[PDB]
């Protein structure tokens, strides 16, 4: 029930005693969905953010910084794979990661599965620059639970799986869980790479340590956390765990540098120097990566 | 019960107790204990802008103090301009090569309040290798002879020529360098103006600071001497005996910090 000229306020128990607030210039969508609360608004036009999307009260995408996380998830993973022909996105309803994955000419086909069909609908309508990808004939966009999708996928189906979900607290709770990640390992081909929505070193450092140990133990050969700067996420950063099925692979140095591909100059955040830099963690977090 | 920092966006931390809140002769100083259920601890703000929190002050203090000193061949005489809380000084003093550090901050009330409410940061203010002055830094460098300092660190809220002049030929200057998200145009202008004033190289080092607006800040690392590549450590911290006492900075972070997002890379490359 947001109102134009009102303020949107983001607080949350997973981060007690801090809040981020954006003045609302224009409400575009604000309603319960089958699965979560979807809010879209145009932010103050004197500010840089543009249109904002929140899911259950938490900002997911803004026009001004959406390229960071989408470019990092899409390119760090695909530039770590020797020939990524078939790709799966779990979540990713807004289309950002799909847009970056489809930059790559090796990609033959990408499946995307998001549980909330209204997220796709609202992104088509209000984020055309993020959502254009969803209509690509190289994509198959499905509405469905990613958990069920992967359980019903045959062994060895994908080169890369990217898990672009919400918090562990919402409809995305088991996509930080155990039959799920074993399923991801199983549906990956031998040289398979997985990357996930990775949580913050400031708020979630214990979860990150736990996830990384347990991804390795379920049977991934290596797991390395890449940090990135996202100004609208709590505490200004988020990371992704980049995981290799195959042993002997060093994801922290690009296997297929983007500089050699024809779109490198269209990117606004990612390049090979940012890719390598993203695996250097502050000392207090470095034990994640060794 | 919230401290609000502010077009059309705000960032708030909940206040548990107000420790200090007065104008100073120079600026508005607010110090508070934040929500004990969150991590931030005691928080200091100046003119409505968060400057220091217990939880994350190590970042900016380690990056400024060590990025600069690890880029100098032998840093023995160091000047800090601003830095009244003590945190850059604490990092500077870890280095065995440092004979002496002068620190000059315009606001003595900041020093006083830091000794009172941030003792893990301001203990450094009473080190015998340090001299703390209360005074304007512009007037201080104007009155400093040529080739006085190996390193000048500008940790603030005719000058850059004075800085260039008071540095020795191998001198390194670093500053509080602003945000690539909020101030990108100012960073490009400053990086040109510092090169024009005479510094031979300027490179911006980016860092993750949760309590600064949009979660990052940076520092311009400027070398008086031509041909110096500050983006790789000249004297790696891993070879010094305090490397493991640090919570943020190491040689990998040093290198990484000069890798800028494509949209900002024209600052460095
Ligand atoms: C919007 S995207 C996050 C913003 C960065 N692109 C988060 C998506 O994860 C979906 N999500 C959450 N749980 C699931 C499950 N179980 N399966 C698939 N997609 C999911 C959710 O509907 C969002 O669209
Ligand atoms: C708080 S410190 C920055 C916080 C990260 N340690 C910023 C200091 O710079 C001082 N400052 C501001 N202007 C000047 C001048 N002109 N000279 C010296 N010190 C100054 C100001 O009083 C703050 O204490
Ligand atoms: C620590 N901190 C933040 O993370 C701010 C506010 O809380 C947020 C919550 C959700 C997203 C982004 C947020 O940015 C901060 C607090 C006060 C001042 C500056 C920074």
């Amino acid at each position: 029930e947001l109102i134009s000229g009102g303020w949107f306020r983001e607080e949350n128990d997973q981060w007690p005693g801090q809040a981020m607030s954006l003045r609302v210039e224009k409400v575009l969508y604000d309603a319960p969905t089958k699965f979560q609360h979807l809010t879209i608004f145009e932010s103050d036009p004197k500010g840089p953010w543009g249109t904002v999307m929140a899911l259950d009260g938490c900002i997911q995408v803004t026009d001004y910084d959406e390229f960071v996380y989408h470019e990092v998830l899409g390119h760090t993973s695909l530039c770590s794979h020797p020939k990524p022909e078939r790709v799966l996105i779990i979540g990713g309803g807004d289309g950002g990661v799909l847009r970056e994955v489809l930059r790559h000419g090796t990609v033959e086909h990408c499946d995307l599965v998001d549980i909330d069909g209204e997220v796709m609908e609202q992104s088509k309508q209000h984020f055309p620059q993020i959502s254009r990808s969803l209509a690509d004939p190289r994509a198959t966009v499905r509405v469905g639970d990613g958990l069920a999708f992967v359980r019903q996928t045959p062994d060895n189906t994908y080169d890369v799986v990217i898990i672009d979900t919400t918090d562990p607290a919402g409809p995305a709770s088991k996509l930080f869980g155990e039959a799920f990640y074993k399923d991801v390992l199983r549906i990956l081909k031998p040289d398979g790479i997985c990357c996930n929505q990775g949580e913050s070193i400031w708020l979630d450092l214990e979860l990150i340590e736990k996830m990384s140990r347990f991804i390795r133990e379920t049977g991934f050969a290596s797991v390395q956390y890449a940090l990135m700067h996202v100004p609208t996420y709590p505490c200004g950063s988020i990371g992704t765990l980049v995981c290799s099925k195959k042993a002997g692979v060093d994801v922290t140095k690009p296997l297929r540098p983007v500089e050699d591909m024809p779109f490198a100059k269209d990117l606004k955040y990612y390049d090979s120097e940012m890719h390598k830099a993203s695996f250097a963690l502050p000392r207090f977090a470095r034990h994640i990566n060794n």
